[PDB]
């Protein structure tokens, strides 16, 4: 696939900030979060990651931010046609 | 006379962060407050804010889906100067 651009927006003491900017059907690669994180999702959308518990296809809202645990292990996916894009913020 | 008060809604409020989505109708301010945590701004919005602080005031262009981090300890009222809404996600640290 292609590759989804990560660009680290902030890294700081107390957080790293990373934009994420999805090609159509660009992929993450496989990673495993050392960190508590939230996504505030700029695009509206479904993303596809591929899990430990096989595949899940998730709807993103724009401007509605969530969060998730240390040891999300994944391979995110953007299975539209267009770019997605969400911003990640890792708590340290 | 007084602008029209921006409108918070708590998203995410745990042990680690408070995330706020914070909605400025036109020409809408948040009143003076005072940052007790650092904090994460990511803009949904691309446009200018008029920033009021103890020295002045600034107008700072801000852009969807770039952040930026300001310390424990800013005082200042946040304005929307513009003809339409304005909303950014305000990520607060907690100690
Ligand atoms: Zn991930
Ligand atoms: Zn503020």
């Amino acid at each position: 696939r292609p590759g989804a651009i990560p660009t680290v927006q902030i890294d700081n003491e107390r957080v790293k900030v990373t934009e994420w900017r999805f090609p159509p059907g660009g992929e993450t690669g496989w990673h495993r979060h050392s960190m508590d994180y939230v996504v505030v999702p700029m695009t509206t959308g479904p993303l596809l990651l591929e899990t430990p518990e096989g595949s899940v296809t998730s709807q993103l809202t724009r401007g509605v931010s969530y969060t998730r645990p240390e040891g999300v292990e994944h391979n995110v996916i953007n299975p539209s046609d267009t770019e997605f894009v969400f911003v990640e913020i890792e708590i340290k």
